[PDB]
């Protein structure tokens, strides 16, 4: 059991229909949809840093595919496809059947096809996803176009994943093994929101990146952020470094208009959204709890930080 | 200093004005020029396995690039754009100064854009490049494609990297830290090339990809591999092991009719193309020295073999 019989036994599924040519050639083959743009983005996972080393691999092989596929739905665009590049210690027939289960669940999930990849033996477990997505031409959702008077939302819940890592065995680990990429919503705010990023490193961090790159700020009431019950039962303070800092929520924060926000509600969405403040004018992110000012010192993920 | 600043000191100059959105939000963007299709692959360079620990920045960050053009010559298409994932273990800024001038120098060498990536913490350096191109649609140059009677053709010369990585310090080593993908090449053997794979892993077990592909054959002829003069003055035995499985040449294996290869030889290339056996219809690969058969076992590289 070498590489290329890794290759055939547990990555070398036949995809969906819109495959011009997959795995098997140097390169993979893909014949645009008309009208619209490439999607493409890679994130890379590092066994010990990115997932607790003890991680079930069919959690690795689902989160892996899980955190590229929500910076496809980030742009509002629709996946359609990945490359694996897997970097492995040792051939370990178990792991390789539920890493690759993982990889298939989430693909399958999300009506996505594994084309190709690359199989090394490393010192450490790395796994690069590479993932391709298809947005009708000129319509992406950017980090810039946030504009004074929008709404600041988020989808589903924030802190759960970050409040599962340090509590390992919780029901919340559920969470960080397990995100869910917001793939639907993401298509349904094409043509509604105004900027959009997925939560990774952190909600304040990474709308951050939207107020930089919009050239706006914003003011955020705790009180209103989506946590779990869990954490509404926790000190407050720590419940907004979980909320806020945390990072690994994968869900999409978005701007929106008051007016595109009743378009929003109108649909039939499979997954709840929270209105948690606006933007402003001022450059800087503020925070509100109970109607007065609260400073707050909030510091997201950060490689070498 | 930290991941974001190091993207931007580093990994974000100017995008291409073809690139339709580069560096800075959750996915890149790119425009599909019309009747062509995307070829995409992704190859994975681990420190100490795919280079010696003590290569200079500089030569990584080229062949990081090189080796992932290859699979897009390697399919007669040409390369468009990059993604970049790194895993660093730490932050060194003369590493990181020479690492992206090679990523750079060997993008601008083939009109390639980076437009995106990942940047991470990790024990141990490891770097995977994805490479994006486009290919006039049903126009590529596949593994399955030989056919008895066809020519096998290599570009270049073989070997030189192998020796070079027995040999540090030799002129040859050059070879195996900046080896030429041979990106004109391929666009020039789309619809002259019957098949194609670029010889990453070793001339005898890459050929035999397409042999399997393909459901055929070959016959090489062993003093028409083309080896540096340095490897010509070796021992035989020696010369052909580098030269049949070396890996590391990143020269283009390719059939061809006599007809279509002699259209090929009046082109303006800007590598040597030498004509080393042919495809028959038996399938096992063979060799010859001399006019009589050569028994020889050789196994190119593979991991975890
Ligand atoms: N883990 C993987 N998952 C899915 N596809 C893969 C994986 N590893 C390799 N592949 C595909 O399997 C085929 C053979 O891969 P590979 O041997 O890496 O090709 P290559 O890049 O041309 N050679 P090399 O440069 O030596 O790695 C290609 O079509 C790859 O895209
Ligand atoms: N080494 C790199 N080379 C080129 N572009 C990069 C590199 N690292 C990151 N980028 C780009 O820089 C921007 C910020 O990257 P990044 O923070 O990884 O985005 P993200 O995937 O949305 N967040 P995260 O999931 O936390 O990694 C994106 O446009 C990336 O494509
Ligand atoms: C063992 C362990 N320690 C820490 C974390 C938290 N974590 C790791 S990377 C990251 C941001 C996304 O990464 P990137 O920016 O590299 O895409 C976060 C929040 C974890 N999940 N497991
Ligand atoms: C230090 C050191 N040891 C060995 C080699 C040789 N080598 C490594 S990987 C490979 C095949 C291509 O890799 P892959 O199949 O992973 O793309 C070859 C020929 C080297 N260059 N440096
Ligand atoms: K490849
Ligand atoms: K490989
Ligand atoms: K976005
Ligand atoms: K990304
Ligand atoms: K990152
Ligand atoms: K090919
Ligand atoms: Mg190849
Ligand atoms: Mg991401
Ligand atoms: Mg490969
Ligand atoms: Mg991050
Ligand atoms: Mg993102
Ligand atoms: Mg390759
Ligand atoms: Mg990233
Ligand atoms: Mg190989």
């Amino acid at each position: 059991m070498a590489e290329f019989s890794i290759i055939d036994q547990y990555f070398n599924r036949q995809s969906h229909p819109d495959v011009a040519l997959g795995i098997g050639d140097d390169s993979a083959l893909i014949t645009p949809p008309p009208n619209q743009q490439l999607v493409i983005c890679a994130d890379t996972l590092v066994a010990g840093r990115h997932f607790p080393l003890e991680t079930s691999p069919h959690a690795i092989g689902w989160k892996s595919v899980a955190v590229n596929l929500s910076d496809i739905a980030a742009m509002g665009a629709k996946p359609h496809s990945i490359l694996l590049a897997i970097s492995l210690p040792q051939v370990d027939h178990e792991w390789l059947e539920g890493f690759s289960q993982g990889i298939y669940d989430c693909c399958n999930q999300f009506g996505v096809a594994l084309i190709g990849g690359d199989t090394t033996q490393g010192p450490h477990l790395t796994i690069t996803v590479t993932a391709m997505g298809w947005i009708e031409t000129g319509k992406a959702v950017l980090r810039s176009g946030a504009k004074v008077g929008d709404y600041v939302c988020v989808s589903g819940q924030i802190g759960d994943a970050a409040y599962g890592l340090q509590h390992l065995g919780h029901s919340l680990q559920q969470r960080l093994d397990y995100p869910t990429p917001r793939c639907k919503l993401g298509e349904e705010l094409k043509g509604l929101a105004s900027s959009m990023i997925d939560v990774s490193d952190g909600l304040a961090q990474d709308l951050g990146h939207i107020l930089k790159a919009s050239k706006v700020g914003a003011r955020l009431i705790l009180e209103k952020l989506p946590v779990d019950p869990v954490l509404q039962q926790i000190e407050e303070q720590q419940r907004w470094q979980y909320a806020l800092a945390g990072g690994d929520d994968y869900e999409l924060c978005f701007t929106i208009t008051p007016q595109n926000y009743e378009k929003l509600l109108q649909k039939q969405l499979d997954v709840k959204i929270t209105m948690i403040g606006q933007i402003v004018e001022q450059t800087k992110l503020t925070f509100e709890h109970l109607g007065s000012d609260y400073p707050l010192q909030i510091h997201g993920y950060q490689h070498f930080a």
